[PDB]
């Protein structure tokens, strides 16, 4: 198991606009486009993130390179962000796969607002911030999601994701 086969099995693949679960236009593997209500709107940044006319349609080719992006700017905006990189830098590879997972869903802005819960990643807290993190509007409107991530945490393995 890895980053992108985790991500992929938590955003799914979807090759047409959709709304994601908080009603903005998302397309691919979990690629946010706008927040605006607006259909346009939303075309129109597909478009543009694509390089060509879609009609609101890609090709799985087009999903993956979206994904990659993503993810490549999800871990560099990790390693950016003051307040994450520490916590990030002190984990193992599992756990490290855990906070990318939530970068890429809330933005690392979202994500470095749970101070509480890095500082007691950060000092290997498992159990405690396991139950720090469930207090969370994150897991209360995803939460067989934010379980997956949690779980993946606690337990520093894979074990969420094998059967998925
Ligand atoms: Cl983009
Ligand atoms: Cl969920």
């Amino acid at each position: 198991m890895n980053i992108f086969e985790m991500l992929r099995i938590d955003e799914g693949l979807r090759l047409k606009i959709y709304k994601a679960t908080e009603g903005y236009y998302t397309i691919g593997i979990g690629h946010l486009l706008t927040k605006s209500p607006s259909l346009n709107a939303a075309k129109s940044e597909l478009d543009k993130a694509i390089g060509r006319n879609t009609n609101g349609v890609i090709t799985k080719d087009e999903a993956e390179k979206l994904f990659n992006q993503d993810v490549d700017a999800a871990v560099r905006g990790i390693l950016r962000n003051a307040k994450l990189k520490p916590v990030y830098d002190s984990l193992d590879a599992v756990r490290r796969a855990a906070l990318i997972n939530m970068v890429f869903q809330m933005g690392e802005t979202g994500v470095a607002g749970f101070t509480n819960s890095l500082r007691m990643l950060q000092q290997k807290r498992w159990d405690e911030a396991a139950v720090n993190l469930a207090k969370s509007r994150w897991y209360n409107q995803t939460p067989n999601r934010a379980k997956r991530v949690i779980t993946t945490f606690r337990t520093g393995t894979w074990d969420a994701y094998k059967n998925l």
